[PDB]
């Protein structure tokens, strides 16, 4: 196989890179859904995402990646990208809907919020954070896709949508002031909060490389 | 204020006039529409910059989609309108997936969608389709969501428009021949190119 000896199967692994300013941004995507919904899970922490062994997980050699145990049990599941691993782990462990949808209803509006030089790319963005910022200026509509609660729209919008990203633009995140309630509402959220505190810590703790105890 | 001719009496596929350089995306939910056979309106929409298009999509393009739910729906972009019509019209998950192992993989590829970044695209499509067994993207048996949302951008038309030639991935040049040769995309392929040079050159049809 050529894989670590460490590398098991045995329930939800999430793999990640080295917590960085720049590595975090996708990967805490996955991370507030198993924190939402306390689903068992363990932590890989690539060394090399060219490493043939994490190409044959995901083929675009990038964080996040999930291997996991199939429902029957025979056999291993893989989720690659931050899009596919929230709708994995909403279909294997959000069992009442709650941030995946309940009905086709509301997976129709979760789904498109999910899968939405310097000027130009200043531009795009202002551009996107207007159409969010519309959205949440609409009656009773606290969140993206649904009215009364957070959804995978939301944990997927939030990396984008929020102070710290807006600054690394050069924008000023007050100008857009629904969005701004909205970004510090989903961080007020523990879930949130774990997620972001952990997923800039992985691989600066007692193990570098590989399979996590912590 | 909406057209008046817009009414939602079954699913409304919204396209532009039908050009080389405007289908690539609005092709993807009608080749899933053709493929089910979804009983479905279209609808051509002369500026997408029009406010009432804008309540549709707030992101000013097509495909949209306004649809009746099981007792008003939207759906807008590509990936959203193939996931909408699989949830809504394929119980069986013949496109959309039968269970979470199929609908892992099915995902995976569906997502997944300057010259060196599409050749490096490429190597990963070329790279799946000669795994042994694998003759669609996501499911071997079978072409799904993941399959019709690929097509558009993997074939010898695109290939040659970025400026690569599509003899080089030889197994990904044949799944696009396989895909082609299906009788809901040269349906889809007509229509979508028909759209805007029939009788009526906007609004409803």
């Amino acid at each position: 196989s050529e894989r670590p000896s460490d590398l098991v199967v045995n329930r939800l692994v999430l793999f990640v890179v080295k917590g960085t300013a720049t590595s975090t941004h996708n990967t805490v995507k996955p991370l507030i859904l198993l924190e939402e919904l306390g689903v068992p899970h363990d932590i890989y922490v690539v060394e090399k995402v060219s490493a043939p062994w994490f190409s044959e997980i995901n083929p675009h050699k990038m964080v996040p990646a999930i291997l996991d145990r199939s429902p029957d049990g025979r056999d291993t599941l893989r989720a690659w990208e931050s899009t596919s691993t929230l709708m994995y782990i909403a279909d294997a462990y959000d069992k009442d809907g709650t941030f995946g949808g309940r009905n086709v209803q509301e997976r129709s509006e979760i789904n498109n919020w999910l899968t939405l030089t310097i000027e130009k790319l200043r531009s795009n963005i202002t551009v996107q954070y207007d159409i969010l910022e519309r959205r949440l200026n609409e009656p009773g509509q606290q969140y993206l896709a649904l009215k009364d609660r957070p959804t995978i729209a939301d944990i997927a919008t939030l990396p984008f949508a929020m102070k710290s990203t807006a600054e690394l633009f050069g924008l000023e995140f007050e100008k857009w002031p629904k969005l701004q309630e909205w970004s510090v509402r989903m961080g007020e959220r523990e879930a949130v909060k774990r997620a972001w505190q952990r997923v800039a810590g992985f691989g600066h703790g007692e193990k570098e490389y590989g399979m996590l105890e912590a």
